């Protein structure tokens, strides 16, 4: 045995993410904050950190059952809900279904935000 | 008010690591590719895969979930180390997550990808 070169998943998708959108460190620090624009270079980064867990696939259709997984126990009964109206994704192209996604979440549960 | 952040890998591991008594220094173990067949461990990875979908309630890898954590560079290696790997074997759901991360290792030595 021999130590292998070890690799974060997140981490490593999300320096890809940032490289492919050409996304700014602002940018997504305002993003870990939930501070939104509907600009590709931020919200085509969110659909990229998604895709790389498969939470959504790329014609932009999210996977509620791999989403719910994730969540933190307190936040199941909300989730279903705030789901329940979000979903499906609809907006100008695949990118600006993700902006509505998020914005949809915010307005429904101000309170709550996530960082992959 | 700023919403309250949920770092959700975070919040998986710990959730995991709360339900089989799995301690930081055993994450940390398994996080530089140091692999053993115990269940307080080998639990804690199956439970992290199973809430990211990558395995269902009898430890089979969802094959396209798995290979979709990964950039596209990577699928052939990846689908070759599945072709060693899969499907998984063991006594129960634990075994059969350590067979499977062993087999990962063994198959892909250089590197070692963590959640
Ligand atoms: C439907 C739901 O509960 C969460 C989806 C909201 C999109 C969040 C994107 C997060 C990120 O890219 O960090
Ligand atoms: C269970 C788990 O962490 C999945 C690891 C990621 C896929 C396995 C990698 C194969 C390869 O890249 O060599
Ligand atoms: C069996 C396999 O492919 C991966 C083993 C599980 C590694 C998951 C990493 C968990 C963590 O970093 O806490
Ligand atoms: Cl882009
Ligand atoms: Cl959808
Ligand atoms: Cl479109
Ligand atoms: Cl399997
Ligand atoms: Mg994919």
């Amino acid at each position: 045995w021999v130590p292998p070169e070890v690799f974060d998943l997140v981490a490593e998708d999300k320096a890809r993410c940032m490289s492919e959108h050409g996304t700014t460190q602002a940018q997504i620090d305002d993003v870990d904050k939930g501070n939104l624009v509907n600009e590709p270079s931020i919200t085509c980064y969110m659909y990229c950190l998604l895709e790389a867990f498969s939470l959504v696939d790329d014609e932009a259709n999210v996977d509620e059952d791999i989403m719910l997984g994730l969540l933190p126990d307190q936040l199941q009964e909300r989730a279903q809900s705030v789901m329940g109206k979000c979903l499906p994704t609809s907006g100008s192209d695949n990118c600006n279904k993700i902006y509505n996604l998020a914005k949809c979440v915010q307005e429904s549960a101000p309170d709550v935000w996530f960082v992959i």
